[PDB]
């Protein structure tokens, strides 16, 4: 079956969220596409990229390094398409803006507005973690801006529980 999420709590009617690890969804689900929380130079050293590179027993960063050196750098806020490898049929490589590396907090509607070009994703939530955006703000630019159809899966049950209570309000 294509794209199978289950236990995920609708929030609009394009937005779902699930307490989940985005690696263990994209092994269940086989999602069209999962969203890769990048920097510009695809260096996944840690956090969710790290996760999903490991995944694919590093075949992410090698493709990833290829397309840096023919391409050169994305900007914060854009995004490029690579494979999905054993996760996705494609990974959305996003970089949303690291906040705590003083990048402006603004790029996160920029960043967002790239899952638009896409039916359906499984997605983490863009600049949260050790990006330092505030998680509560990041779901609330999600909701806004994107469109089509989008999964978030979101690995931490208390911060799960204060996204859908403030969603809730
Ligand atoms: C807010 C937080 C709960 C969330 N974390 C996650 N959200 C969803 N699936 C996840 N898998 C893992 C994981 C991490 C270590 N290892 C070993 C794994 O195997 C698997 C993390 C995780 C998150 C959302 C966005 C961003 C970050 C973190 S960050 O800090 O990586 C910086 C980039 C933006």
């Amino acid at each position: 079956e294509v794209n199978s999420f289950s236990g995920y709590l609708k929030l609009t009617d394009n937005v779902y969220i699930k307490n989940a690890d985005i690696v263990e969804e994209a092994k269940k689900v086989k999602p069209t596409v999962v969203v890769n929380a990048a920097n510009v130079y695809l260096k996944h050293g840690g956090g969710v990229a790290g996760a999903l590179n490991k995944a694919t027993n590093n075949a992410m960063q090698v493709e990833s390094d290829d397309y840096i050196a023919t391409n050169g750098p994305l900007k914060v806020g854009g995004s490029c398409v690579l494979s999905g490898h054993n996760l996705a049929k494609h990974c959305l490589h996003v970089v949303g803006p690291n906040v705590n590396k003083g990048e402006d907090i603004q790029l996160l509607k920029s960043a967002y507005e790239n899952f638009n070009q896409h039916e359906v994703l499984l997605a983490p939530l863009l600049s949260a973690g050790i990006f330092g955006a505030d998680p509560i703000h990041s779901l609330r630019v999600c909701v806004d801006t994107v469109r089509t159809n989008v999964y978030l899966a979101v690995f931490d049950k208390n911060l799960y529980d204060k996204l859908v209570s403030s969603f809730l309000e």
